[PDB]
């Protein structure tokens, strides 16, 4: 790779390495409960062995219908360790949408919990249902499994909206992001990282593995904490959280003077205004992160430090091992200042859309610039600036 990363390693392999180096460090926090890296890893291994016994294997797609919680993360890690990929199904989606995802994904096994069992019943799911807080796992072996794995194996299928489509992401993209987070944000095991997004929104993937592939601690925010801006600020300050990713629409309601310990604020998913950036960029490192679900994150713009106010907010430059092409309708490259479609190549590109071969071929085209690879057509309008940053301009 152009930029070094842990090539050849799976997500759970990278997590296991952190658990070996930082066994007694806090890995995950939810309300009054927490687990160390060693405890989290052992519990994930016990559940992974149960999942293997039930038949989970390479490119098994496993539904997860759970409340955000420590146990939710145990389940994700266990699916990966068993060799499968997870499909997160937010339990607050409407019943019609849950049923569509279950049917489209063709998953034969759904991981849930006692408080969600009735919803699994009421959506009519006829596959295998594992109620995790009814399974007896404590007696199972806790060592790592070392199942066969390749970086090109599926890691997760996340649905977006035509009809919702299951976007298929492999391990390699997240391995590259481990290296990106450590190089570009300087993430270390000392960091304390909040988890804000729904597990059905791929921001949550970034947040979870930003912590757990670096030895840092992951603080899963409760619904009560998110629902009250003052409670959110108090939680971040009392727990001395150092990194958080937010929608700009949430950030606009927060008070910088009430957050004590953040060193990085990332916004993602929509544009931040220049006045919002100006309000935060001198209190901490403000980062605008852009990307489609089809590659998680594609570009970032960190507001340059110790500079006067900005009047606009670029989406920045491609992250490591990722390439941006701004092209016309004939996929020809445009010069600086010309508006065109933002297209993406790189190690984090999705495999495509689950059981949508024509749509996949339409959106993941042959990369004209790198023979043998694919390039994703985002439908986003953009242009280059002469300083080499990109301006997001809306939809084509
Ligand atoms: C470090 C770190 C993690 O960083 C990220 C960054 C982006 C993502 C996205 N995958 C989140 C997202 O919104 N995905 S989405 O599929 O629901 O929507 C993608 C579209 O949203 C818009 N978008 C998306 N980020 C922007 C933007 N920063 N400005 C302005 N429009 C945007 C563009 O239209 C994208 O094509 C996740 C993690």
């Amino acid at each position: 790779a152009l930029v070094p990363y842990a090539q050849g390693k799976s997500i759970h392999q990278l997590f296991e390495e952190q658990a070996e180096a930082f066994p007694d460090r806090v890995a995950i926090v939810f309300e009054n409960r927490r687990l160390s890296y060693q405890e989290l890893n052992r519990k994930a291994n016990q559940l992974a062995r149960a999942l293997l016994e039930k038949g989970v294997q390479t490119d098994s797609i496993v539904g997860v219908m759970m409340e955000k919680s420590i146990e939710n993360v145990i389940a994700i890690l266990a699916v990966l360790k068993a060799g499968g990929a997870y499909v997160p199904i937010d339990i607050e989606y409407p019943r019609d949408r849950i049923q569509y995802i279950l049917q489209d994904s063709q998953t034969k096994i759904v991981l849930t919990q006692k408080s969600v069992s009735q919803l699994v019943h009421d959506v009519g799911y006829s596959g295998e249902v594992v109620v995790l807080d009814e399974e007896q796992l404590d007696a199972r072996e806790t060592a790592n499994l070392h199942q066969p794995s390749k970086p090109t194996d599926l890691a997760y299928v996340i649905y977006t909206s035509g009809k919702p489509k299951g976007t298929m992401l492999e391990h390699k993209g997240i391995a590259n992001l481990q290296s990106f987070f450590q190089n570009s944000f300087g993430v270390t095991e000392q960091d304390r990282i909040g988890l804000f997004a729904s597990m059905s929104f791929d921001v949550s993937v970034s947040e979870m593995f930003m912590a757990l592939l670096s030895g840092a601690s992951l603080y899963i925010l409760s619904k009560q904490t998110i629902h009250d801006f003052a409670a959110f600020e108090h939680y971040l300050s009392e727990n001395e959280l150092t990194i958080i990713t937010l929608p700009p629409t949430y950030l606009t309601h927060l008070t910088p003077e009430r957050i004590t310990s953040l060193r990085i604020m990332i916004t993602a998913g929509s544009a931040s205004s220049a006045p919002l950036v100006n309000k935060w960029k001198d209190k901490l490192r403000y980062i605008n992160a852009y990307g489609p679900t089809e590659c998680l994150v594609a570009t970032i713009w960190e507001a340059p430090s110790n500079q006067l106010s900005v009047q606009s907010v670029p989406i920045g430059k491609p992250i490591q091992n990722t390439h941006i092409y701004i092209v016309n309708e004939d996929l020809q490259l445009l010069p600086t200042g010309s508006e065109g479609e933002l297209c993406i190549g790189g190690v984090g590109l999705a495999r495509g859309y689950w059981n949508r071969p024509d749509l996949t071929a339409e959106k993941f085209v042959d990369n004209p610039f790198v023979p043998g690879e694919k390039m994703y057509r985002t439908g986003d309008l953009a242009k280059w600036l002469t300083d080499g940053t990109i301006e997001f301009l809306g939809r084509i």
